[PDB]
């Protein structure tokens, strides 16, 4: 149920919100967190669920905290207090350095070069769906898409997907075959030999670049390698799947917006940016490194604070009618990719993945809707998401474009 209030918390601040299971889930997952952005609700509140933690409800305080790395540690970004990826729990000499490395394998220039093959892939995935007049978009496009793209990026064989995809599935959605420990170990088991192999040789692929990286002028350890690769892989899975989904959920609910883009495809940039704001999905936190008064509140050492990336951007103080999707919104503001020293390294890849998805989809399937009489179901978490997206469309009205 709820863990006991610690002595330093004013009752007028309590407000019990289960991030794993919010009251209004049925409304939709954002809408459900937006309860924390009602007027009567304090800017920074405390809930007793999940062990008891804080929660900043407004943009300014969120930004401010990820800016404040000295006070707000990334030792335990997850509520509740398991895992060991690089570079999340690491400080600050090494930190910037590892981030550089990765940025080297997923930065803009890399994405720019890949766009082409990314296009090809989305196109084959859509085409194989196009005739059917329906699908579970979530299972049939969104899930197969980001895994494949990592394979492209890391130059790995298509034939590894099933098993690889199995391991990452176990990390976030165990069926019970493997503990979180086991699925990670096995990930590494599969990775190590390719690292060594490619440390020897030097390729252009993502694993090669990472494998031959210096850190403190010293060569990167194998142990370090598999970890970065590790997060590069799983970091770009659920978030994209899930996000692609909200975005398809809304386009399918809205022919107007769907039209805006069929007519003027150059709007897709800002569009995509605006959906990233509207359907932000990640809810991470940090841990206090010692007592600290913050915006008029006494935080205790060891404390944990949810700092919901989802929130900024839905905060009225930062965008007007935050709940309205306007592709022509002048200033789109969000921390959908986080803030401060840990900002999302994949952020560039992600955008392109979205943008391609959207362009290559609509240019081929202009007309689609939710399957008659299905209630789309959201789930809440560190990464929020969509259970399924049953879609339908008359095939006559599609078009096949080739490569
Ligand atoms: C819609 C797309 C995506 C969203 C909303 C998203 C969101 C995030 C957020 C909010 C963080 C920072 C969390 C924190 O502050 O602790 C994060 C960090 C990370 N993301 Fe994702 N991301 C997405 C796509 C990806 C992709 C596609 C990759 C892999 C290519 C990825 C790799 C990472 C890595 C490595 C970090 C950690 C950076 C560090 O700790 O220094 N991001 N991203
Ligand atoms: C929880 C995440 C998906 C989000 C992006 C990568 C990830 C594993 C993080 O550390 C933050």
């Amino acid at each position: 149920n709820l863990a006991p209030l610690p002595p330093h918390v004013p009752e007028h601040l309590v407000f019990d919100f289960d991030m794993y299971n919010p009251s209004n889930l049925s409304a939709g997952v954002q809408e459900a967190w937006a309860v924390l952005q009602e007027s009567n609700v304090p800017d920074l509140v405390w809930t007793r669920c999940n062990g008891g933690h804080w929660i900043a409800t407004r943009g300014q305080l969120i930004r401010e905290a990820y800016e404040d790395y000295r006070h707000f540690s990334s030792e335990c970004p997850f509520i509740p207090r398991a895992y060991d990826f690089i570079p999340t729990s690491m400080d600050p000499p090494e930190q910037r350095q590892f981030r550089a490395l990765a940025n080297q394998v997923v930065g803009m220039p890399v994405v720019d070069k890949l766009e082409n093959r990314i296009q090809e892939l989305a196109c084959s995935l859509i085409e194989s769906l196009r005739p059917q007049g329906q699908c579970n978009f979530t299972e049939d496009y969104a899930e197969p898409f980001p895994i494949r793209i990592f394979m492209l990026l890391a130059g790995l064989p298509e034939e590894d997907i099933p098993h690889l995809k199995y391991l990452t599935d176990q990390m976030t959605r165990p069926d019970g075959s493997m503990t979180f420990a086991e699925a990670k170990e096995a990930l590494y088991d599969y990775l190590i030999p390719i690292i060594e192999q490619r440390r020897q040789k030097p390729g252009t692929d993502a694993i090669s670049i990472v494998a031959n990286g210096q850190v403190n002028g010293r060569p990167i350890t194998s142990d370090e390698a598999k970890r970065m690769c590790g997060l590069l892989l799983v970091g770009g899975l659920d978030t994209v799947v899930n996000f692609l989904s909200f975005s398809m959920e809304f386009l399918a609910k809205s022919p107007e917006h769907r039209q805006e883009l069929i007519e003027r495809p150059e709007r897709i940039p800002a569009a995509c940016e605006e959906l990233l704001r509207r359907f932000s999905l990640v809810a991470d936190g940090r841990i206090l490194t010692s007592d600290y008064e913050f915006h008029g509140v006494q935080l205790k050492k060891g404390d944990q604070i949810l700092l919901p990336q989802m929130l900024s951007g839905l905060d009225e103080r930062e965008n007007a009618c935050p709940m309205h999707v306007d592709f022509s919104r002048q200033k789109v503001s969000h921390t959908t990719f986080g803030h401060g020293s840990h900002l999302c390294l994949g952020q560039h890849l992600a955008r392109r993945e979205i943008i391609v998805t959207l362009k290559e989809w609509l240019t081929r399937i202009p007309d689609f809707s939710i399957a008659p009489g299905a209630q789309i179901q959201h789930k809440s978490g560190i990464v929020s998401g969509v259970q399924a997206l049953p879609l339908v469309w008359d095939p006559a009205t599609t078009k096949a474009v080739h490569h």
